[PDB]
């Protein structure tokens, strides 16, 4: 039935800033809102949690999810190998999207980003699957430790990571 929702508590520097929830989009992209909600809950037995966004470009997006190599060279989904595009039904419309990192067509692991604005050059080439449901405010603290070139001013983790309800 009704999609799921996971939190991120981020911390700064170590010191908590807030949480971000999402809705995941189960309903129009399983594949991919189950590979993060997985992740996100640990219950494979690796994931987000301790994770950080490694690269934030304001005005842009914040981008996470490499949490093997913990600078965007690394990442892994919960298939055994990356996957493929589920569908490009939804579209980079606006802040608080939710989307998939990649290398390429069919590339998809575990490296995600949530849009700071509309991004529709990226439609058909990176699968939407979420939303920031609570929390868009946090984000846009966490943009704000970004820079030009995308490097980060103060370290920005997912301290704590799972499954609301
Ligand atoms: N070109 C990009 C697309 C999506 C996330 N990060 C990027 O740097």
């Amino acid at each position: 039935m009704v999609n799921p929702t996971v939190f991120f508590d981020i911390a700064v520097d170590g010191e908590p800033l807030g949480r971000v929830s999402f809705e995941l989009f189960a309903d129009k992209v399983p594949k991919t809102a189950e590979n993060f909600r997985a992740l996100s809950t640990g219950e494979k037995g690796f994931g987000y949690k301790g994770s950080c966004f490694h690269r934030i470009i304001p005005g842009f997006m914040c981008q996470g999810g490499d949490f093997t190599r913990h600078n965007g060279t690394g990442g892994k989904s919960i298939y055994g190998e990356k996957f493929e595009d589920e569908n490009f039904i939804l579209k980079h419309t606006g802040p608080g999207i939710l989307s998939m990192a990649n290398a390429g067509p069919n590339t998809n692991g575990s490296q995600f980003f949530i849009c700071t604005a509309k991004t529709e050059w990226l439609d058909g080439k990176h699968v939407v699957f979420g939303k920031v449901k609570e929390g868009m405010n946090i984000v846009e603290a966490m943009e704000r430790f970004g820079s030009r070139n995308g490097k980060t001013s103060k370290k920005i983790t997912i301290a704590d990571c799972g499954q609301l309800e």
